[PDB]
């Protein structure tokens, strides 16, 4: 029995973060709705492509969807060791080094 809330205080960082976003958002527009209530993009697209993983299909309503999520980033176990650090998308990021003019 603890006396304090030591499995989230904060919630500041993240157990992943990816600079692409998911296609599972675009399709089903129940996504959009659900971040519009105060949650997180990563959570939304997290469960949808778990749920339709392990189930075959997307959510039926709000309601099934908003509990689920609650449940799950209160109370969920997951095994992420060996992940594929790996994308498509350019740096262009680092193109901006062109502009700088003080560097050594």
């Amino acid at each position: 029995g603890s006396a304090m809330a030591d499995i989230g205080s904060e919630f500041e960082k993240t157990p992943s973060l990816t600079r692409r976003i998911d296609d599972t958002i675009f399709q089903n527009p129940m996504v959009q709705e659900a971040i519009r209530m105060g949650f997180s993009f990563k959570d939304i697209k997290k469960i949808m492509e778990e749920k339709i993983q392990i189930s075959g299909s997307n959510y039926k309503s709000l309601e099934v969807l908003v509990a689920d999520l609650v449940n799950a980033q209160k109370d969920s176990m997951q095994d992420e060791s060996s992940q594929t650090s790996l994308q498509k998308e350019i740096s262009t990021e680092e193109q901006l080094r062109r502009l700088q003019e003080e560097k050594l």
